[PDB]
């Protein structure tokens, strides 16, 4: 059969990985809240002459996340649920408030936006709006789970469609641990076991080197004197930085600082190789001579795959990470929630 | 001196004169709950090789606005208190949440984003959010003036600046009231008033037709299934349209209906003349033969002027709306609210 109650569906249409992972987690808890079925989504992968979709299947495990909600793959969605329930002309597009491009949505405008949509043969012949909705898609705390299914009954609004993710950003402290429920799919999980074997004597440190050139420029325009989140910076600084002050220092760490720490970390742990993850520079000489005394070595993937370095990082017997970065926080998260206790983790600059 | 509670400067980005003006009475109310104030915006015209922003003053009367809320104009805002208050190094953009363009709130991006501030001589330096506060910008019922208090306390922040008003749209019911402090200026009241003595005989029926091309489009889009609001619908189907049905014959009624109705109204109120204010087709040949048995005529200006066109028909025996149409939106209420007691209206098609 289907769900009674209907679906949501929406684009994980801002950011990269990191950020699509973040809002990903308030999606599952609205949908949770919504008593809806999700439609997993594709993340989208930008490192390509075109935006490309990749399917959450191929880097998550559907049966894990199905312990937390009620979950469909895009496939059974878009081959089995849509035709008969969503036809083409129902396919209604959500948004907060109608807004200069006819004022409405414009689920299709721009990139991804448009990309995501045609990839799964979608498009929108009217708009609903919930801005008017007392407290938004926050429903747990200033919880209108009542409002939502009054507004939007299942019998008219069989799908919920988002072109933006129905959560805020960056993720709120409540949703953190439910990256407990995204386990890796076997394939990557494999992988990154495969390359800790061959690779990483362990114990193992392993560190997010979060170094190109757009990042260097994001962390140089730091407002140390308003100190407000800035991405994943709640996770070393707490919610609304109660903790600290967001630095220059934290968010981009300099090589002879990166070195330190690393060569410090080494040591409080006795470790037997480094593993390494870099959006840009590995530093791998250069971490090598400052490991020398030590008679171990850094070891990365060629070529570095975002998916399988989380998944190796996630498995470290310590990580240390960039707080800035949402790719981080993914890590973080999972060594905080997917077992019984956390495993240990650190961050530049802290 | 300057304001110590600071200021709030906004564009009215989306659509158009209605749009703005719909727009413009929630940020009046906004301004009031946090006791800040407001910098009058600079209202836009889309008719010109480009686009065009039009002082407030030029339109409506400063004194007026004032006795609603403290209101200062752009030109003193720019002159006077800009300069020291709000130097150029804290100039903040404030938006609802980080958006998919680094994602931020993209203040001049696009049109008449750009080109609003660019005006001004403004740019941004950082991004500033008020998506996590309980209530958004709603705050009188859902009331959160100390949370934004709180949050943006006016020593750090002297100036809110928002890209997109702060404000609902469509408007609430709450806010139509305040239409009551906008005063048309002293030039175009004694427009109105010259014209009505010229050409239109009384008792007058004032009449909009909003029938261009865009329209007609909008209209045949109606969902009548769904049966949501449509821009101004409201005005004459009730909140959340408790009242009816909106049709195709309401929002774009055929030439037929519009002469039975016109003839309809004339003989009711035993009227001496019309007066047609059109986006498009004024119908004056039209009207003018439907009108021969009761040997009165139908005017228009030449050329059309829309504020002058808007002032005659808040100044009508009796005016008869489009019901869909902000545009009208503004008549109803001035007629509402003007003075002590409404004047009389009514809508094509109810
Ligand atoms: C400047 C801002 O940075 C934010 O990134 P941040 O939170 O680090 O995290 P993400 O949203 O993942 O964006 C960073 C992306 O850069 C690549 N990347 C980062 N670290 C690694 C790595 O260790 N290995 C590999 N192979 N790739 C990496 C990868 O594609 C990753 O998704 C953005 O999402 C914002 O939209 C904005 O661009
Ligand atoms: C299709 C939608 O229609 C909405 O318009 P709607 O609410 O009627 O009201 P407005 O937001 O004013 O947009 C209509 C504009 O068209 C012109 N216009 C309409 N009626 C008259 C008139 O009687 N005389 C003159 N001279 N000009 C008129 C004028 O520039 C007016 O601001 C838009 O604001 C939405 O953004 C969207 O475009």
């Amino acid at each position: 059969a289907t769900d009674p109650n209907g679906y949501i569906v929406f684009c994980p249409c801002m950011g990269r990985f990191g950020n699509q992972v973040d809002q990903f987690l308030g999606v599952l808890a609205f949908a949770k809240a919504l008593d809806r079925t999700l439609v997993l989504p594709n993340f989208i992968e930008f490192k390509h002459p075109e935006t490309k979709m990749i399917p959450f299947e191929f880097l998550f495990q559907v049966g894990t996340v199905a312990k937390y909600t009620r979950v469909v793959t895009m496939q059974e969605f878009t081959k089995k649920i849509m035709p008969t329930v969503w036809p083409p002309e129902k396919r209604k597009a959500f948004c907060w408030t109608p807004r200069q491009a006819e004022p409405g949505c414009h689920s299709k405008e721009g990139n991804p936006f448009g990309p995501y949509w045609d990839q799964i043969d979608v498009s929108f012949v009217g708009d609903e709006y919930f801005g008017d909705i007392p407290g938004g898609f926050d429903l747990n705390q200033m919880g209108s789970r009542k409002k939502w299914l009054e507004k939007f009954p299942s019998e008219e609004y069989p799908v919920l469609a988002f072109s933006s993710a129905p959560a805020p950003f960056p993720s709120k402290g409540k949703v953190w641990s439910i990256q407990k429920y995204l386990r890796w799919s076997s394939r990557i999980t494999e992988q990154a076991k495969k390359f800790i074997s061959a690779n990483l004597a362990k114990p193992f440190v392993a560190v997010h080197l979060r170094n190109d050139a757009d990042w260097v420029r994001v962390c140089e325009h730091i407002d140390t004197t308003t100190n407000r989140p800035l991405f994943a910076s709640e996770q070393c600084l707490g919610e609304g930085h109660h903790l600290g002050t967001l630095t220059k220092e934290i968010c981009s760490p300099s090589k002879q600082q990166i070195l330190e720490q690393i060569v410090e970390k080494v040591g409080s742990i006795g470790a037997k190789s480094v593993f390494v993850a870099s959006d840009k520079d590995h530093m791998i000489d250069e971490i090598n001579e400052a490991l020398k005394p030590y008679e171990i070595e850094a070891h990365r993937q060629e070529p570095d795959d975002m998916y399988t370095s989380l998944a190796i990082m996630g498995r470290a017997d310590l990580f240390v990470g960039n707080c800035v970065s949402t790719f981080s926080h993914i890590v973080k998260r999972e060594r905080d929630h997917a077992g019984q206790s956390p495993r240990p983790s650190a961050f530049f600059g802290i």
